[PDB]
Formats: C-alpha cells, sequence, structure tokens
C-alpha cells in the first residue's frame, strides 16, 4: 500500500516528447509521485544498475544508448506499484507490448523502448537509493487518497 | 441490436472526475446513451442491487462505500453492450485489469473501482428497471447508425 | 463560490458524441457536478425556458430544434461558474467563439450550437428551478475542494 | 526495418470522424507515413483487393459498403508495421477486439469495422501496388528515427 | 455550406508528428474532409501558391523549407470553413497565436510554423485548383449534416 | 533562441493530477526540458522567489500555501520561452485566463492557480538560479531542432 517502483524515462521517451504523456498515465491510474528528477546519468550509474546484464552481448550499446542524452527519473508510490507498473509500462520487447501498454503505444524496437520499470520490490529499493538521495523523495498524503482505498 | 447494459460511476468516479472521461469511451465505441442521472442511492437500493453478495464479508462497507457519495446512473445500447461494455470496464479487481480498460487506466484497489457494469442480459433488465423508471430511458435514432450497424 | 449555474447539451451535442466530452471540461476546470439527467424537453418547458427570445424570427426553429431529440440537463457549483461557464462554452454563435472554447472547438453554424448556459445569477436560479426538482439536486464535497480553494 | 503496411479507413471510419485519431496512433507509434490518400473506391480495386473473400457469403455486401463512401488509402512504414499495424487495429471482429486497439476502442459490429491493414508482407506490397502508384509513396527520413531504432 | 478551403501541413508538421492532430481538429469542429493527399511539392508549385509574397526577403528560404520534406494537402467544406480555418489555425506568426489554436498549441518561430490555410474565398478556390485535380476532390453527405447545419 | 524560463507546477496542480498534462504542453508547443525536480519548497525560498509581492495583504497566505506541499520545479528552452509561456499559462488570475491557457482550463480561484511562470528574462534567469544548482540543468540538441526552427 506504501509499496514503491523507480520509474525512469530513457532519452528517446525525452527525445520524442513522452515525458507528460508518460506522466500522466501514473498519475491518472491513482499512484502518488514521490521522486521526479531530470539528469544526465553517468556510466558508472548505469552499469550498476544493469549490473545483472552486466554480460550480455547488447550492454555496451545500452549504457551508451542511456548515457546519450538526459532521461526523467521518477519513483511512484501505491498497492502493487511494482507489479501494476510493469504492467502499465508493458513487455520489455515493444513487439510483445498490447496496445493500451507505454511501450506498446509509443515504441517499435527493443533497443529504443522508452522507459524502465522495476521488476520487483527487492530490484525497486536498490535502484531508488541508487538514483535518488532519502532526502529528494518527498512524503505527503494524496487529498484523493480515501477514494483511491 | 438494440440490447441494453446499466453502468454506475462510483463515488470515488465521480469524486475523482472520470464521469465525462468514462462517458467519452462508451460514445466513441459507438453505443448509444439511453439514460442518464445523477443521485444519491439509498442503502435499500445497494442492497437490492447487490443482492447476490449479501452474505460476503466485504458487503457491509460496500453498501456503506456505495451510500458515501453521489453515483451517475446510466444506460447503453447496443449489439452486446453488456458483454462489450464489461469488456471496456476490465476485471472487477483492477490488479487484473488491462491497461486500456477503464479500471486498468484509472484505479487501485478492489474497494474503490471507479465503476459498475451488468454482467448478463439478465442482470441488466433488473437493474434498468430497479434504477430507472421506464419514463426516464429517451428512445431516439443515432444519426450515425447506418455506420455503426449494418 | 457556492454559486450555481444550468448548462444544458443540446440535442445535436448529444447526437454529435460530445457529451464526455463537455463534461469532462467542467471536471477538469474544477466545478463541482450538482445535477445531472438525460430527458426529451416539453415545448412547454422549451417556450418559458427560451421566454426572453419569444418574439425572434428563430424562435419557433429554435423551439423545434431543441425537442427533436434530448438533451443532457446539467447544474454546476462554483466562483464564478456562470460567467466563467459562459466564457468556457464560447460566444453563442460559433463564428464569434474561440479555439479553446467548446462551441469555438465543437460546432460551426448558430442554429446548431451544442450547449447552452445561463448568462446570469438571476437566469441561472430560474433555469435550475425550471429544469430540476430541489431533490434531484446532489449537495457533497468534493474532495479537491482545499486545493481548489 | 524499411517494410511497409497498407491501412484503410473505411467508409464508416471516414463517416464517424475518426481519420485524425487513427492517423495519430501510428504517428505517437513510431511508423512514418509514406503514402495517404482520399479516394472513392471503384468495385473492381475493391474486388480485387478482397480476392481472398470472393466466394464468401458476405462479400457482395462488403463490396458495397466500401463503395458507399470514401476511404483514406495510406501506407506506413517501420519495423514489423505488417504485424504491429495489425495487433493496433485489433482482431478483425469487434466483438473479440481488446480495448486499447482502435477497433476495440471505436467500432461495435463486424460489418461496419472503420479499418482496413494488411494481413503479411506478401498481401502488403499486393495491396500497396494495387492502390497507389509509385510516384505518390514518399521517402524520406523521420527526424526521429535515431531514437526510434 | 458548400464553401471550400485549402489547408497543408508543411513538413515540419509532417515530421513532428502532428498530422493525426491537425486532422482531428477540423474533423471534431464539424468541417467535412473533401480532399486529401501528401506529396513532396515542386517549387514551381510553391512559387505560383506565395505569389503574393515573391520578393519579400524570406520568400527564397521558404520555398526551400516547403520543398525539404513532404506536406499534407487538404481540402476542407462548410460554413465559413475560410474564416473559421484561419482562426483555427491561429496568427501566421505563432508567437501571436492563441493557445487552443493549432499553431497556438503546437509551434513556436514564423519561418516553421507547421500549417498553412487560404486567407480567403478567392485564395482558396485559386490554391485547390492549383493543389488538386477536379477527380481528386471527393463529394458526398455527412451522417451528421442535420446536425452540424440547419 | 536560447532562453530560459523557470516554471513551476503549484501544490493544487501536484494534488490535481495536472503534472502530466502540464509538462505536455510545454513538450508539444516546441520547447525544450532543462530542468526539473520534485521538491517541497521551504519558506526562505518562497520568500525570496515572491520578493516584490512581500508587501501585499496575501504574502503571508500565498508562503503557506506554496509550502503545504511539493511542487514541480521546471526550466524550459526556446525562443521568447519566458513571454510564451506566460501566454500558455493564461492571466494570473484564473478568472481572467482563456479557454485553451493552462489556468484557464483548469483551474478557479486566484489563491489556487497551479502553476507559476517567470515574468521576465530577469527574473527567469533569478529564479533558475534560486531553484536550481546549475549541475542540474541538463544540455543536449532536440532532434526536432531543424524543425522547430
Ligand atoms: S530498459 O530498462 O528496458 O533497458 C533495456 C534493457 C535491455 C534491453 C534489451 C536488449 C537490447 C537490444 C538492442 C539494443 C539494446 O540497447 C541499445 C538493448 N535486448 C534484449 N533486451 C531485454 C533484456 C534483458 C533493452 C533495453
Ligand atoms: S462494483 O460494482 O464492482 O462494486 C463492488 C462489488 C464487489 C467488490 C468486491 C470486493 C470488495 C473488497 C473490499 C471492499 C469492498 O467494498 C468496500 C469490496 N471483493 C471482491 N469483489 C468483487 C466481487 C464479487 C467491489 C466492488
Ligand atoms: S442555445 O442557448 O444556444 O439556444 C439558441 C438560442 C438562440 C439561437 C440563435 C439563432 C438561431 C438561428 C437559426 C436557427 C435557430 O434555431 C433553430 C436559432 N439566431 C441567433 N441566435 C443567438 C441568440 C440569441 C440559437 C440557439
Ligand atoms: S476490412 O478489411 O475489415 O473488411 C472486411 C472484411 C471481412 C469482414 C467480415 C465479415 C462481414 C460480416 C458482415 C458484413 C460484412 O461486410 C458488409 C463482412 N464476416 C467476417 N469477416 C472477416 C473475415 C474473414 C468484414 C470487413
Ligand atoms: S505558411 O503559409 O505559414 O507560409 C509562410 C509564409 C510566410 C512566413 C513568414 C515569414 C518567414 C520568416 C522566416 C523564414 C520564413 O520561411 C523560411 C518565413 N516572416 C513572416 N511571415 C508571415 C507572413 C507574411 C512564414 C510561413
Ligand atoms: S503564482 O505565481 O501564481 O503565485 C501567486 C501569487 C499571487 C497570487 C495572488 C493573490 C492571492 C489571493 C489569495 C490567496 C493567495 O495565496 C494563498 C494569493 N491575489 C492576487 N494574486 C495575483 C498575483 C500576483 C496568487 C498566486
Amino acid at each position: 500500500n506504501c509499496e514503491r517502483t523507480f520509474i525512469a524515462i530513457k532519452p528517446d521517451g525525452v527525445q520524442r516528447g513522452l515525458v507528460g504523456e508518460i506522466i500522466k498515465r501514473f498519475e491518472q491510474k491513482g499512484f502518488r509521485l514521490v521522486g521526479l528528477k531530470f539528469m544526465q546519468a553517468s556510466e558508472d550509474l548505469l552499469k550498476e544498475h544493469y549490473v545483472d546484464l552486466k554480460d550480455r552481448p547488447f550492454f555496451a550499446g545500452l549504457v551508451k544508448y542511456m548515457h546519450s542524452g538526459p532521461v526523467v527519473a521518477m519513483v511512484w508510490e501505491g498497492l502493487n506499484v511494482v507489479k501494476t507498473g510493469r504492467v502499465m509500462l508493458g513487455e520489455t520487447n515493444p513487439a510483445d507490448s498490447k496496445p493500451g501498454t507505454i511501450r506498446g503505444d509509443f515504441c517499435i524496437q527493443v533497443g529504443r523502448n522508452i522507459i524502465h520499470g522495476s521488476d520487483s520490490v527487492e530490484s525497486a529499493e536498490k535502484e531508488i537509493g541508487l538514483w535518488f538521495h532519502p532526502e529528494e523523495l518527498v512524503d505527503y498524503t494524496s487529498c484523493a487518497q480515501n477514494w483511491i482505498y
């Protein structure tokens, strides 16, 4: 219920003008915006973030693509926000993503797939700690909370 | 082909500002608005409406939640409007609801799931009769009818 | 602040599928929905409602047009809802209506201008009393009230 | 990656005002508009286009429906545009079509299902050649190409 | 009600993905789509089209910009479609264009102002004749005509 | 045309779910997102920011309202972004704001007017320096730059 997930709008997402469109979907869904910042990620940050993919054939090109422009880093709160957030994003490969999902509606190739979401609560807490100082995560009550829960 | 279903935007749906957004989806889909009204439902109306759920652990809290604010009661007409309407709403639990559906796009918890739709033609006719007098259901021809149905 | 206006989506507005679109604009603006109903208006109701236009050349045709299909009658509440509501509708003649307004965005000819709004607080209270029984007007507090006022 | 599909907005789609709405979905997805034209299709064109359905009970009525008003014929380019285009359209019967898809969002009956897409690369090249002269298909580079691929 | 205007989405408009968005505004307004085509315009066509601006300092660069990519050429029909179309586009300089208008919502600099509309009925008929063969302009009745015009 | 302006989404704007909607308008207009962050502003920051309004009757209540929840602070770049940004916001009092503008579309009372924009280039550079460290302002080229200018 106070669960948190880390959502990152990739450089292609920013370049193609989907920041507002993506944020809008999390807002209208009911989730609470906890953190938000706009930054060019360093390669050391990206390598730690994508560490499970370290020895994959695409990993070099992934780190380059993600360093190439700025990203919108975000933190969203709510019941099953990690799982439901992943569903809203759609499948990691946009080829598999359904219409209605962010990737399904807005992108084509896996190498340029506009958005990242945390795969689990464990990954979420690691990625949140990695991308944000705790001082940057804002605590407040949504005025619509009693109508969402 | 002029089958009818009952749709009710719950109090959280009204409070969160989704009335127009929800109605828009039925309009752009092609279905015809037959009835529409804004009312605070009494507990006797809600208890009859949700009578199949009478002896469920949540039933007391459901009736309270639904009494707490006003609802937009509606009646929509068209081919398989009951079944297709249910699909557009998405799964009753928003956790299962797909993006693209009303619940999937706009709500999180099952207890605050913004909208009701009739589960069958049998339930639809019972719920329509329950929520509307027959005088309130307007009959007219959509100007786009020949481009929606053959 | 507890001021009310009467808004009515004309038959062409209902026929062309603008009910949700119109309602959405009042919702997102911040105004509170007080009353809403869907009815075929009788000629005696329409003649009383448009009584100031009784002896105009179009009046007969206006009353027929408004009787021809159903209308969505509404009541909205908020600070200067009558004046601001009129602004959102745009000029009565759509030829004069600005893009951004309901008539400006959605209709062309004055004879088929999709929506009515009350011109003043006086007209509003007369039109509300005329179209609604007092039992049909619902009283409640918006959860966003402290962020609107 | 330079694959093309043929997309036709049927007469009901044009009549109901979905041309912009449909085109918008292909644009925001990332696909490149290659060809676009507005024409009343002849019965010989329609009979050749729907030749695989020649001896079906609905075929006469299909050809009539498609001749009844104008259509927006289109050609779109991109990676798996034929397959993904089909997915975006949704199932041919709107009864089966999912919310989020064009047919799922915008139509009800199979006989009036607003849009056609090519079922395969083979059908696409036949349908493109059938509906367009090669001079009408415009070649250019999307400014967002490096962020789509 | 049978008046026609020539609307054209410039190359920047096509490149930035506003074709559907622009067309949508004319559709939802009530105007009838009469002609539509996607073409790279030749310099002789553009020079004839912008002939009143022939001896302006920007004219060379205008013709180049308009030749650089494809355009969506269109023809729309309805009551005061030329005047109202111009209003919907907004002021030619986007700096002056109001929010709600196409240029006001979607572009910044006058040199890249995404759309053209005919300034008058006279210009409209010249521009329509210039950009379209008469066989390409489709005639039909909108199913919503009786709800748009009396 | 490398002007920057400071735009801030007030607490009511965040609470009512307009962050994506507001950002979308700047994106689709053509302006480049330079900085973005989500923070609860301190009273010393707000008092310095609204220093020209220091001795106004509402100033105490303004500072309280702006401290009450978090804000989305932003920096946008482009030709006349300060002036055009102000136009897109609409008049400071929503009563005067036109439909089509952010305040005109989304809010009612001056005390809860959802968004701030810089009034001039001078104020913009002061407000940017005040709300952002220079390290937080990201520099990059829009892929659509040659089609915007
Ligand atoms: S995002 O969080 O989805 O980031 C991301 C991770 C992994 C992939 C990927 C790729 C791939 C292919 C071509 C080029 C790439 O980067 C330039 C990446 N292939 C498979 N996966 C999914 C996995 C695991 C893309 C994006
Ligand atoms: S709506 O028409 O879906 O109304 C509604 C009916 C049933 C449920 C429900 C619940 C549930 C859980 C927690 C709290 C509740 O109300 C306060 C209700 N659990 C399962 N269902 C679906 C069934 C059967 C919610 C809403
Ligand atoms: S609604 O409130 O817009 O109702 C309404 C009132 C008055 C007019 C109108 C007409 C006119 C012209 C042609 C046909 C008509 O009805 C069939 C009406 N001419 C001027 N006005 C504006 C005024 C006062 C239309 C609609
Ligand atoms: S479009 O490409 O969707 O065109 C189209 C092709 C086939 C069908 C169709 C029909 C059907 C039913 C009733 C009336 C019709 O036309 C007037 C067509 N039944 C099945 N299919 C799909 C197949 C195979 C509809 C539209
Ligand atoms: S379109 O119809 O908007 O075509 C068009 C005509 C005139 C202008 C224009 C310019 C200008 C400035 C810099 C560069 C240009 O083209 C590359 C054009 N300056 C004033 N106007 C408006 C007039 C008259 C732009 C576009
Ligand atoms: S923002 O930049 O829009 O901040 C802002 C500044 C000033 C006003 C304002 C007020 C006013 C009235 C009642 C309550 C207030 O704050 C709680 C503020 N009265 C006039 N202005 C216009 C100016 C400047 C509102 C918002």
